[PDB]
């Protein structure tokens, strides 16, 4: 049907090889984009390519780059056009109490969770600024508004880019671009399935659904606000938490 | 597809007769629901019934009146199974400066705009909660949680359904019932199509995205929430207003 | 000292026989205020002109009624001056799980939580509006943004109060006269006390501070939002919370 | 009197040379503290010296240097005791429209808003942990909050030191410290009188109080919470914009 219908568009999903990024591409690609979807490494871009078929392809991105970042969305928009809908995904955790925080547990999580987005964000508006549509959107997380203990650095990273989107929803509003955050909460992946027994229900405890999040529930959130339908919703921050914190 | 599929659900849309309303309506009976969508009166109905054709029909309700929701809910509960997504839509305005404001004024929001939510979810709930699946969606506005001059009223009621709506969300939760809002900003309707070029205007200037929404785009929000696919999102307020308000 | 000082403010404290509301009302004193405290009863009165002497006095007043506030105001303004701080402090709960919850215990909490703020705030406005000089300062709770389960009502009056609160102070910012909430957490009081061992322990478990809010520190609070030095908030909910919630 | 008293308390305001920075300081000391106020420049340091007389002292500090940091406290250590009040209200712009920003604009001010305020929150942290008492108070801004097109960079650092500060005020609450934020508005200081009249005007226009703020009123919101009788307010943002944003 057209309702929810992203053919015709074309999606870069970084940190796309597991969990919530490939159920943000697959889903994607579901709906009828064409998906790009990154990796820091090669093996990680065939994976990508692998489960993306003829919807899409895998790249090997190093987000923290300059070089990088050009050279992949030059390929891209040789290949396919230029990007219609960014999604920042990429991100890693470096937890530590503060009186344990190294400098470079601070600096790395700043550069891969808030520059980055800066970089890759700037680098696809130009040509969705021209075009008059666009979609920008950032894979953020409960902790950025709710705080969290032993991780101030990850806290402050997707707090920062909830003020990014903000500031870059206002330039870019009047031309057909939208910028939103979808904020996950206690989602099943890798890191919940490592956890202790006791780290799980004390997890759970802090959730009124009473579960974890699945991955395609994130997914699902992105793909709404991806939409042509979503095109009134700006500067805006989903919250997919099962409770775990209301705004 | 199996993608945002809501047959087999049964919705009862308040307030149905146009604009946002009817929106919603059409958009939960175009995704499979069957739809009951209300009006206050019996031509009203007649008018739903006829743009619902075999996706439902139209009811008179009075949403202030404690045996008109009963005998409404029967009719439902008799002919097509218990309600499964309720959206409370409908809603008035009595502006006026504080100054200016009639008892009345104040109490007439109050009750179709806040106690009729308390009433409608409490004679819903209680099926929801034995099939431990269940969506409850206010269609809120911006004033809510920007407040506005000359509508103390009307904000006061919007922002009681947010408290609600997170105390509901956070009680029924774990039986697999979900409670959110949407929050419409200035949208194209009969009232805004009522003021004159230079209030158009002001209305405009507040708008980022430089347009007023669509009552689809307040719809698609609200198909959104009331999909499988959002049960991981409680106690949430999506705001849809062209970044009038950024939260 | 001229910092934080009251000396010529006339402030009405609603609900001020006990707790929160009679730390408020003797703070305000201390910082110079001619302070009216009310109670339901004429002893309440009474009680609270024994603890307040020369400082001011006691009246009954019912916050539900026209003319029982028609008449406290008259007196005041007779005797005082026209009010120049109001405290709405006056609040009851009437808890159960929506199933569970009455008609009455809904609207009992609308009239004495949330319509009583419209009437007394209408009823002082106009003064302060000509003087150009004016504080209205609610007193909520961090239920009105967090939601709880078995308190529905309670959470939507508070929240209510908020949404009035932004609007009025976008009505009378230009004429300086500032409207705001204060949001208390679980502060020590009659009914916290009133908890068994496990209640309380659940409570403080709540709390990153590990204690429960003293009345005191409600009423610093609400001082300084009274103060002169407070004239740039406005709209504002202050949160005083031990962490409870992080807004 | 024993009202907002800070005798016996240690404060450290960096960015103190003028405008709100300068506001704090005085304030602080007004009420008792002993102030360390810090400036870039050692002629700076002495300014501070002389405004604050006996009741402290100017201090050279480079926010961005951990040598400097260390040679600060230890000074201040030594002299007065160790830091009980933290204010970090150093800070920059560097304003660009996006497609504008260099990288280098992007990372000065991540390095001075928001690195600083970990590194300097840090270092003062242990100390105040071991007394189970302090206060951390960020001097942040409406645009963290509310987004400012041109100022995606300075709106991420303000939001990011939010993230922080919540995730600071769940670690350290047990142990008696508070972390806050206060956001300003538009403040009158020079920045705001190198604008046109257009732009003052315009500025204006966003604030129902309808005018700017003064850096005094910054300084009362911070010497409020940096009070005793503010120990129950922790990971709260107080906004003084009158009525620029409501939250």
């Amino acid at each position: 049907s057209q309702f929810m219908n992203l053919e015709g568009k074309v999606a870069l999903v970084t940190g796309a090889s597991r969990g919530i990024g490939k159920a943000i591409a697959e889903l994607l690609a579901e709906r009828g984009a064409k998906v790009i979807g990154t990796a820091t490494s090669e093996s990680g871009a065939q994976a990508i390519s692998d489960y993306l078929g003829d919807n899409g392809k895998g790249m090997a991105l190093n987000v923290t780059n300059p070089e990088s970042i050009e050279a992949v969305l030059k390929a891209i928009t040789d290949e396919f056009g230029g990007v219609d809908i960014l999604v920042n995904n990429a991100g890693i955790t470096r937890d530590n109490l503060l009186m344990r925080m190294k400098e470079e547990e601070w600096s790395d999580i700043m550069e891969t969770n808030l520059t980055s987005i800066f970089r890759l964000s700037k680098a696809v508006l130009r040509g969705m600024m021209k075009k008059r549509q666009g979609r920008i959107i950032n894979v953020g997380s409960v902790v950025g508004t709710m705080g969290n203990a032993g991780q101030a650095n990850y806290a402050a990273a997707k707090a920062g880019v909830i003020g990014f989107t903000k500031s870059m929803a206002r330039e870019v509003a009047s031309r057909g671009v939208t910028v939103n955050t979808v904020a996950p909460g206690a989602i099943e992946t890798d890191m919940t399935k490592a956890l202790n027994d006791e780290q799980r229900t004390a997890t759970l405890a802090q959730v009124p659904a009473g579960r974890l999040g699945d991955p395609r529930e994130i997914a699902s959130a992105v793909a709404f606000l991806a939409s042509p339908e979503a095109a009134y919703i700006t500067g805006e921050t989903l919250h997919v938490n099962g409770g775990m914190y209301m705004i």
